[PDB]
């Protein structure tokens, strides 16, 4: 499915991000801006100018989700946006610290948004994750999909907006406009960086704070005697309902892409594990 | 003066007893001292807080031994009305950092009871020298009841009196939302950290002015932490003083700070003064 890129930076790696381009190009694909990887100002130009972008069907790609994006928070025109995803919406795509965006975006308007990968992390890497490569166009090419892997829970069903995105991202939200309130959900966390430990302590807080446990459903993607299966062990002691491990998503070479704000129905059995997401914006036929 | 020291350990060995060394041989003496032998279960890192409203020989110094991770996962088991009763009458002199910026603020939370945010065993008593400044810093909290820290700290001249409180940045991060968050306002905010990339003490600092949490105090101080545009962004949009270069956290050197003791910052062009009261101080 040729198609058009619009690449936005909120947030070096200029090699890998013409890697990432010259592979797009090479397939197909048109990039609207090339000329911008020749600020606070320019940054945030990057996002509200979004409103105005009106080429059809466009899948704007965060360039990388490096720190950047809590600064613009409070100057982001979300009204515009919201409005802008009304009608032919841009198909948004990123990871990281562009989950505070995302958030934004779901917290003001039910704005559907895609954690997946980014043109230097992904696009541009040394090897083409094909794992990746095909999450990603089968998210963004089928109104309904199916995200397979070996899951490790209780066996299960749920189903709810699917939300979430990096954990720390979404810890430096509580508090905030920028929260979204979504309960009854299938919560997908992940962070490869932390020590188990300050993972923990971020989970806790979102149990403490009452996020988790108002969920249906939390899923654990990628994070990397006192380890990880301590901290998902002390989190599954606090929660009444199904925590799953095992999903490949996030910052490693293998990601999963997810529409956030999307319907999801879980389903984890000794087979494995299902998760069925709908009602995200689509490249169109 | 000659004290008797009480060692807790809900976070978290040869540091942990060169520091009892250190204590004893000047003439303290420490209690619990088998706290350094567990590793231990949540049960018994409880049972070292809850015990606490039963410890009741007076003028008693209650010493973390280190400010690792743990405190996070105790909070909703701890006794914190017994604490905040126990507090009331002859209190005991809470110190440490870290981790314990938690439990500190779980007290703060449920009751305006005071502790301090200082040294800690481990870090302090136990390091390669006894800091001075440090040393001198903790008997001149615990030693007296209105007392004033200078120093050079660099922000805008000012004026500001309301509730002293604050500690371990990342710690307050973790309250949010939760029963454990202090409700002050038009305070005194201290704040520090180790081990954070500038980024994530933006993100951090961030949260907390999002939050309506910075924004509501009197003033913020900075303690010890390239984080030049962090502090240039957060200046951008506060409207209320923010004075860095405070020794207070992680480093050898920090002071001690009565957390919801009262405060007056005073600002100038020759320095930086805070004058802190209310309190407890070891009685004679």
């Amino acid at each position: 499915h040729m198609s058009l890129f619009h690449l936005i930076a909120p947030s070096i790696k200029q090699h890998a991000a013409l890697r990432g381009i010259q592979r797009l190009t090479d397939a197909g694909h048109q990039v609207n801006n090339v000329e911008v990887i020749a600020t606070e100002t320019e940054r945030l130009e990057d996002l509200n100018s979004l409103a105005r972008l009106t080429t059809p069907n466009t899948i704007v790609l965060a360039v990388r989700g490096g720190y950047g994006a809590s600064r613009l928070l409070a100057d982001i025109d979300w009204q515009a946006l919201v409005a802008r995803q009304q009608h032919d919406p841009l198909l948004i795509c990123g990871h990281a610290d562009f989950t505070a965006i995302q958030c934004g975006l779901l917290a003001h308007g039910n704005v559907i948004t895609f954690s997946g990968p980014m043109l230097v992390a992904n696009f541009g890497a040394d090897e083409l994750n094909a794992f990746t490569e095909h999450h990603f166009w089968l998210a963004l090419r089928n109104e309904t999909f199916t995200i397979e892997w070996q899951g490790e829970g209780p066996t299960c069903r749920a189903e709810g907006t699917l939300w979430g995105g990096n954990l720390a991202m979404l810890i430096s939200l509580i508090g905030t406009p920028w929260m979204p309130k979504i309960e009854n959900g299938i919560l997908v966390l992940e962070d490869i960086n932390e020590h188990p430990f300050r993972v923990e302590r971020m989970l806790l807080q979102l149990y403490h704070a009452g996020i988790l446990p108002r969920q249906k459903a939390i899923i654990l993607g990628s994070f990397s005697g006192y380890n990880l299966e301590s901290v998902y062990a002390f989190l599954r002691s606090r929660l009444s309902i199904p925590l799953i491990t095992g999903l490949d998503f996030g910052h490693e070479q293998r990601t999963v892409t997810l529409p956030l704000g999307a319907h999801a129905i879980l389903n984890n059995t000794r087979e494995g594990t299902q998760l069925t997401i709908s009602g995200h914006p689509v490249l169109k036929m």
